[PDB]
C-alpha cells in the first residue's frame, strides 16, 4: 500500500560528514555498475531546476532559500528511494535521512530554518514515512573527525555541528543495521 | 501501487473562489454526517502549525512565506486526500488542484513565488502524481463573479484585483478545459 513497496532491492546508505570521502568510496563500485545500482548525491539536480540554481542561492541567503532547498532535497532524495532498477543491490550516497536528521536538524539550531519552516519540513517528513517506501538495509558510516574533513571550504564549527549531528543519529529510531569505518 | 489506492470512495471536490459559498453549500450535507465523509478546507491546521500560525505570516511577509505556507497546504490537501474512510461518498472543500491550478499559480504571477521556489513546489506536484492517488470523480464548480464575491466577502477582505485574477484561474482550469458541474453561485 506504500508506494514503491516490494520494488526495491537491497539498499545501501554511504552517510557520512562533508569530506569524508564518499565520492571515492562511491567510485569503487564503479567497476560494477553492470550489477549494482550506483546513484551519487543529486546535487546536479539541486544547482539546476529548470535553470535555477538552488545551492547558491542558499549559500546567498540561507534565512530565504534554506526552505525550498532542503524541501528540494527532500524530493530529490524520495526520488533516488524510489527509483526502479532491476538489479539486485542499489548503494545510494547520502539519503533522506541525512538530509533530515543532520541538515535540516542543523539549520534549525542555527535558526537559518525558523519556527515555521522547519515544521513544515517536518509535518512532509511524516507524511513521507506514512506514504512512501524508503528501502533502506544498511548505512555504511564513513566515520571521521571534522578536523580531518577540514583538511579536503565550509567553516570547521559547520562540521563539527554536522559531526555531532551524524553522531547522534548512527552511533547513540531506526533499527536499520550501521557499520562505522574510519575514514581518517 | 500508488498510495492510498483503492482505498477512497467516490470523490467530491468542490470548488470556487474565496466568497462563491463554499461553506454553505458544505453545510447542507452535514445532517448526512453518517453517510457521507465531509472534509472542510484545513484552514485550521494552517492557523496552527505546531503553534506557528502559517496563514497569518504569509499575509504579512508573501515573499518569505508563500514558499512554506503553500507547501504546506499541498501536504494538508494530500492528507484529506489520503484519509481512510468507511462511507460510501466523500465531499471535500477545495483539493491539491484549486492549490496547484489557482493559489499557487497566482503567487507565481504576482510574484510572491520566485522562479527558485515555484519550481520546487511544481516538481513536488510532479512527484505527488506518480506515487499518491488523488481521488476525484466530480467537481462541483460554484462559479460566481469576481464582484459578487467581492461583496458576499466585505458583507460577511481581499482586493477585488486578486479575487478576479483567482476567478480567471478557476475559468481556465475548470471551464476552458474529471467530471465539471457548473452552478451559478450569483
Ligand atoms: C544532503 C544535503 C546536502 N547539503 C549540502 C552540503 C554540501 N555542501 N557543500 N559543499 C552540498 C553538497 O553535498 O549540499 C544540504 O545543505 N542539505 C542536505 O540535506
Ligand atoms: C487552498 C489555498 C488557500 N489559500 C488562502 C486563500 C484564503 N484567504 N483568505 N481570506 C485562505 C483561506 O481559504 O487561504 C492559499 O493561499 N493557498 C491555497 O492553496
Amino acid at each position: 500500500t506504500k508506494y514503491a513497496e516490494g520494488t526495491q532491492p537491497f539498499t545501501v546508505l554511504i552517510e557520512g560528514n562533508i569530506g569524508s570521502g564518499k565520492t571515492t568510496y562511491l567510485n569503487h563500485f564503479e567497476k560494477y555498475k553492470n550489477d549494482i545500482c550506483l546513484l551519487t548525491e543529486p546535487v546536479e539536480k539541486w544547482r539546476n531546476v529548470n535553470g535555477v540554481n538552488l545551492l547558491e542561492l542558499m549559500y546567498k541567503d540561507p534565512k530565504k532559500w534554506a526552505m525550498p532547498f532542503q524541501s528540494y532535497v527532500t524530493l530529490t532524495m524520495l526520488q533516488s528511494h524510489t527509483a526502479p532498477t532491476n538489479k539486485k543491490l542499489k548503494i545510494m550516497e547520502r539519503s533522506i535521512f541525512s538530509a533530515r536528521y543532520c541538515f535540516v536538524e542543523n539549520m534549525r539550531r542555527n535558526g537559518s530554518l525558523e519556527q515555521g519552516m522547519y515544521n513544515t519540513l517536518e509535518e512532509w517528513y511524516k507524511f513521507i514515512e506514512e506514504s512512501i517506501h524508503v528501502q533502506a538495509d544498511l548505512i555504511i558510516y564513513l566515520r571521521t573527525s571534522p578536523e580531518v574533513a577540514y583538511e579536503r571550504c565550509v567553516p570547521l564549527k559547520y562540521l563539527q555541528e554536522l559531526h555531532e549531528l551524524h553522531e547522534d543519529w548512527l552511533i547513540h529510531p531506526q533499527s536499520c543495521k550501521v557499520l562505522v569505518l574510519d575514514a581518517d
